[PDB]
């Protein structure tokens, strides 16, 4: 049986502030910006349509010297950072972006359509942009969370599916990376394997994954390191009703409506817009202080191994500015040859931390929990190459003076003495 | 005389834990899509607006041996699983739903309409989609719920209907089954009896009943087994206004106004268009922990006959991916005969609920009401075949580590000691 | 180590009241008119959008006499004035602004197009307004705060950035000046550099620097002078959906779309109308009593060399009034070249304030503190020339008849005794 | 020094009750309706955009004989009612108006403009009509309270302001009298002096002044006589974006914008077109008692001069109902020339009160005190011929059995004992 670090971790009265620099990230909001000929990137994409992981490096406390620890033995007890307090910090002025595609897949507006136009021709894609769905997360884990997204399954024992034939789906886990995509309102799926028209859905998601955090899954985890904090806020609305364009895979079945004389049944497919509606400071889930003071999950803020993942969603401040520059300020009369406009992005973090030094005494049984539960713990006391995260080292940043500092400041007060 | 559960069910210390895996469901929203030729289900019909009765089924705590059971006689008592809290876990990212009918019985929209023009010709129906009324809604009960919905009714002795007349409606009462369909705005009726013409209603509810849980029914039953907690959220609003086309049964008493030159009185069939404007994190009524600790009705949540039915509709999360398959990758200009879109809508579920093993002594007057009530219970200490229910066995998902999960963790911090 | 100033200034129950008079300001919202021939301000620009930064200027308390000033030795103790409660007072009924541009650079209406017309020309650009993002702000500190928006920024030892290609940005600080314009929704940026063709943004705009208040630097000082108050309310959402005009600078990945025969790729460079949506009493951040009893950094509202800066924008009283006047009352007929139409826009402000005397001992340690705080504290008692600031002086305007006020009298019952 | 009411005036343990009769108003709601010939109003002007100043005549307690007035002299003492509790009883249906104007001066919609349709020609004014800002207020004074408006200011010693120029603005102080106009959306002006089209507003306020309440100054009225008790519930958003038509006075300044082949450069004088959005039980200001236990201001509920104002103005019943009236039923076809649409609008109020017998020994200090507050005071104890007030008597209204009314039976609850 798992067990709460509380039976296995003593805490001290010894805290310390962190906190990293400004963080900043400006790009292109679609697509990213390579060099001309290189396939190495210029510019990368930032939108406010992805996810924030940070890997949040922390020194570790054995390492480091203490005067607090006299009645402490370095031969058989060893060091954690507990996480006590975390401050996302998000600046920029509130916004909303807006995402499109020159050759969207839309037949034709079913909201109120005008009457009934014969079979249409072949190409009926068109410019159309739109606003996303709001979200805004931040999940606190001392291991980085998962996402679930639908993708393409493998078929059974039986049939070849042949081409154009719908492909099963799939719930798929998958970690979350920075610079992954949330859902926009199209739902959580592989867009670049189900979608082979590459053309109904904006650029900014069409050849990617939509990601949803595997709250059931990382809440379910038996010791519950993925995840000890979060908050979720996700709200959106139908902008419009659409048609899609392209012959109808699973055609309706005739006794569901009576044959209209003329016409090869119309689209079918249709397809809605979504809409974040409106951002507003008083919505607002950043900026503030939270005290992970009990966990959700038997892990109580204890960042074995040294390590934070602070994992964050925001699409209120995704304002996209753009930049307009000419060919040649030597012209007296406006011609749209002479300008070029680029978009631009920039996403805007501090983070802020108070952790807590704790202790832990290796005797026998602990060391065979903390066994079961994960070697390296041991190991590294005498992996993850492969994913992508906004790496922030804070192992010069650590204070004791937490006056110093607002949050210390807060936390001070809020925890009273 | 009815009497409440608390008279004759004594409840002892002990608390289980149980979870259902994972569910999923992935289906065409709109219709199921059998084989072919065959008229066995390939693909089920999953949609956002359904209903989903879970039918719990409990292991027979008489089968099963306890060690708390020492003061009780096996020969004179029996055993009933009490629920005491549940927790609707639900998955995916909240979206929203759109429906549609190719063929539509749409004349004009009467909102603003720019004239008058004379009498149309036969067939005016379109293609046009639309956004359902959102709704959520959870019944807990330890026997399936009963709905509402208005069918056709029988003629009193009396003249002969004939084909056109208007049917005289009855207000009927039918169990809930999962798959039915929620009243999407068009009222709670029977389409495919009250509507001939197939063709105004989008097909996702056009050859369907819309049931509407009987809610002053089901409060009112004597013992209420049928529901002892329930939660209801529903709201919409006019999208838009429109006019029906096809002759009107009941024409307009002239003397309501006055006689204008040129016309055969446009359509004053009207029907509105609904919107279930918009899903948001706080609305929610799932994720959180129900405590049941007292009961509406005499039944405290016992759980006759080992059983439980957790009845729950939820529109937040209705989006609809659509997957687009391409019949040759081999061409290099956009060509819509090259595409087959398809529909496609997974629903996540996790039940969790926690049960107190509570003990009756069959005595001379407990038997004789216990029979009265329903005699199953007492034969079955020494049926649905015709209605379709979700299947949820927990028989070997039961715990007693309460600790180990996060409904049973909140439990024990909830119930205090 | 910075440390609170609890720590070295004193306290009495001294307390005054003070505030300005009826604050007014009226001009054009979008540009000043200057006489025809000279360059001299005719009209100002008093606009809904623009920042208030109010430089309080105080009466200094070591020549004014006290009577409760008695244990007090003015040879080495000094005094400083302490901000306890401001009030900002707002006249003019609540109202919204609208802004456009003649020659806007819009291409196209995305949102739902019609379809696709070929290649367009030259000058696509037309007339079009809109109601700016809709914000409430309010700082208070002894020095004037600070701003950050998106400017040109100085490339690298590389190439030469030639005219067309997008300049790196650069995100700059800056002092917060009356005049100065927020964030409109088109994000926080320096419009003037960083697009060419000055056709993309309202009037107001255009040509100017929006900023947006580096609250995280502020909040952050070690001292905190900058702000130790401050509240925000911004809310805004998309209103609509458009295209730019001109070329594309970076140009679309064509492994992100399928070639479409019949093409030079529709705009890609997308950009959304801001609304503010709606203004309500309700909203209201100003006309209340603020007590800044504890400040959110170091300085308790100490008021260092006799100063204050009330920082504040307010768009939802933002109404611009148009005039109308006529070239002769002769005519009986209307013509619109007989009358010229004008814009005007006034604001009303009022401030309040309640200050505590406070001393300070010159010591040893006190004045080496105070020295690399800030010098001038200590020179002065025995710079922003370059700014542009509402000035208020308020040196005649101290009472001690806190009774005459409702601040004054609010305060007083508020404080209790 | 001004000083609290409380300082010279006593109270006893008298209350009365009193209660205005049901006060009606019907008529037009744009424009007065004279008799053809006369210039005698017929049908006034009954709007619900318009202030309901009224003048609550009250019994001389002087006059009027007391039993427990037997430890008081007449000869020194005299009596004052101090108001307690108001309620503003509201009748009719909640609802909205709708103003208009058949010759607005709506040049075009440029929120989301066509094209560019070039020069236009004269007088393309159409008929447009609108729902105003939504406004809700109650000020109790008194004295009757004062408001603000936008008027027309002399110019200084210099040039002459010959017609076409625009007259510089200049703030107003007015005094509010019944039948006055609140601002719509179009700010506190007087559109008759300041408009020379008379075209560009509904009639409804297009040839008068719209007021808002001078809060700023009325609160900080050394005596505070003006008000002592308000509410004001104040909406309204963007309904539409417009241009204005007409010769621009104050013409763009050309280097903020590039000079754009084939323009004289579209109207760049903007207005919105407002809208209050939504009428709610629950928004309600009114049918509510309120208690003015302590006021605002130095004097608290003192009626000085047996006198009272209740300033109302309420656009939450604003419906207009249209009757129409035939010229001859003897027709059996519709035909516009034999119907007359007209317009009505009506007012349903109703005054409650409760007042309390205070008393004031005339001494030497308070005669010399109430002489510099108000003469009249003294020697109305042994004017607005000029202004309109919706005149209330309540001089044969008071009761004291406070039980037999809704409001005395509240206060006797509310005030306990």
């Amino acid at each position: 049986a798992v067990v709460s670090t509380d039976e296995y971790v003593t805490r001290t009265n010894i805290y310390y502030h962190a906190g990293s620099s400004r963080l900043l990230a400006v790009g292109h909001p679609y697509y990213a910006i390579k060099k001309q000929d290189s396939n190495k990137i210029a510019v990368p994409k930032v939108s406010g349509l992805q996810y924030r992981v940070f890997r949040v490096k922390l020194p570790d406390p054995n390492k480091f010297g203490f005067p607090d620890t006299s009645f402490y033995d370095p031969a058989s007890q060893r060091l954690v950072w507990a996480c006590t307090g975390v401050e996302v910090g998000r600046g920029q002025p509130l916004g909303v972006g807006i995402s499109g595609h020159p050759l969207l897949n839309k037949l034709d507006d079913t909201e109120n359509s005008n009457k009934y136009v014969g079979n249409s021709g072949t190409d009926n894609r068109e410019c159309i942009s739109m606003d996303y769905k709001q979200t805004q997360l931040c999940l606190i884990g001392c291991r980085p969370p998962i996402g679930e997204h639908w993708g393409k399954g493998t078929p059974s024992n039986a049939n070849q599916v042949k081409a154009g034939e719908c492909p099963p789906l799939e719930l798929l886990n998958t970690v979350l990376q920075d610079g992954d995509m949330v859902d926009t309102g199209f739902g959580a799926m592989d867009f670049t394997t189900l979608q082979a028209n590459k053309s109904d859905v904006p650029l900014d998601i069409c050849s990617s994954i939509c990601k949803y955090p595997d709250y059931l899954k990382m809440v379910s985890e038996p010791y519950g390191d993925m995840l000890f904090f979060y908050l979720r806020r996700e709200q959106m609305f139908v902008r419009h009703l659409f048609n899609r364009a392209g012959t109808v895979g699973e055609t309706v079945p005739a006794d569901l409506y009576i044959k209209g004389t003329t016409g090869t049944l119309p689209s079918t497919s249709y397809f809605p817009t979504p809409s974040g509606s409106m951002v507003t400071s008083d919505a607002q889930i950043f900026n503030k202080p939270y005290w992970l003071q009990r966990a959700q999950g038997h892990n109580n803020g204890i960042c074995w191994s040294n390590q934070l993942f602070v994992t964050v969603v925001d699409t209120t401040r995704s304002t996209n500015m753009s930049v307009c520059s000419a060919v040649s300020s030597s012209d007296s009369t406006y011609k749209n040859d002479n300008f070029k406009e680029y978009l631009r992005h920039g996403e805007e973090y501090d983070l802020q931390f108070i952790f807590q030094l704790c202790k832990i005494t290796l005797t026998a049984d602990v060391m065979t929990y903390i066994h079961s539960m994960n070697p390296s713990i041991l190991e590294d006391w005498n992996p993850l190459k492969n994913y992508t995260f906004w790496e922030v080292d804070l192992k010069e940043k650590f204070s004791a003076d937490l006056d110093q500092f607002p949050l210390g400041r807060k936390f001070l007060l809020q925890a009273g003495l």
